[PDB]
């Protein structure tokens, strides 16, 4: 459904060392990023964010340095 993008360059944090690609979107990054980065960056299973709600999801992200 997406391109699966690095986690290194895709977290915020890296912002001054390099910027997001143009085809990328900034309010579900998510999608973008692989279940295991997620849930290995996030550090719960990618089982929970499922089973969370978007809201979840979205805080969680931006606590990430996702957005």
């Amino acid at each position: 459904q997406y391109k699966i993008y690095p986690y290194d360059s895709l977290i915020v944090t890296n912002r001054i060392r390099v910027k997001l690609p143009k085809d990328v979107d900034r309010t579900r990054l998510e999608r973008h990023l692989s279940p295991e980065e997620f849930q290995e960056v996030f550090g719960m299973s990618i089982e929970e964010f499922d089973r969370l709600a978007l809201w979840k999801r979205n805080d969680l992200k931006k606590k990430a340095l996702l957005f």
